DNA sequence: TATTATTACC
């Protein structure tokens, strides 16, 4: 993963499988996260997807985070604030939330 | 980065 290692990440999982949901539920806990929010969403195409943000307690490299989330996620370092992500990932009103946004 | 996709924060 080179030096691409962060605590704060965005992720998307398109067409989540049952196993994707299990990995996300098992990982998005206070053990691992200061704050996490994951919304179940559909865009204009109607493709169901998980829309997620993680503020992790420890740095993760992409390969490790990929494994933790089930292996099918698009990942990138977060550029907005925790609150920006809390609003964005809650916008379709079917979501899981762990912890509180960190300023 | 790793990865499935038009979804992806600022
Ligand atoms: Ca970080
Ligand atoms: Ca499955
Ligand atoms: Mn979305």
């Amino acid at each position: 993963s080179g030096n691409y290692s962060y605590k704060r990440w965005v992720f998307t999982i398109n067409n989540p499988t049952f196993e994707d949901y299990v990995h996300v539920l098992e990982f998005c806990t206070l053990d691992n996260c200061k704050f996490a929010i994951v919304g179940e969403e559909k865009g204009a195409n109607g493709t169901p997807h998980l829309q997620g943000f993680l503020n992790l307690r420890s740095n993760a490299r992409a390969a490790a985070l990929e494994e933790s989330l089930g292996g099918r996620a698009w990942l990138s370092r977060a550029r907005g604030s925790d609150e920006d992500n809390e609003e964005f990932c809650a916008k379709e009103s079917t979501y899981l939330r762990v912890g509180e946004p960190v300023s």
